[PDB]
């Protein structure tokens, strides 16, 4: 878990197309 | 879980098209 | 779960078109 | 679940058109 | 967990397409 | 955990395609 949640369910060789991915403090102090 | 929830159910090689993805404090202190 | 809920049910290679995705405190302290 | 609920039921390669998606405290403390 | 969450479930040799990946304080002090 | 989370579940010789990977303070003081 964290930031963008990419949940892809498939019984085949898929691929996660992530472009311009910017993580700005995805996780805070407490969590 | 977290940020954008991408739930894709398919028995084929799909792909998550994520553009301009910006995570701003997706997770707070407590969670 | 979290932020935008993308529930796509299909027996084919689909794709999640997410543009200008901005996560602003998607998850609070408690949750 | 969370934020915008996108429930699309189809036996074909669809696509979730999400533009200007802004998650502002989609999840509160309790939940 | 951390930053962008890439959850890909498939019984085949897939691949994570991560471009322009930028981690800006993915993890805060507390976490 | 840390920075970009690449979770790929497959019973085959896959590969993580990471391009333009930039880690900017992936881990803060506390963590």
């Amino acid at each position: 878990y964290g930031g963008f949640m990419t949940s892809e369910k498939s019984q085949t060789p898929l691929v996660t197309l992530f472009k311009n991915a910017i993580i700005k403090n995805a996780y805070k102090k407490g969590e």
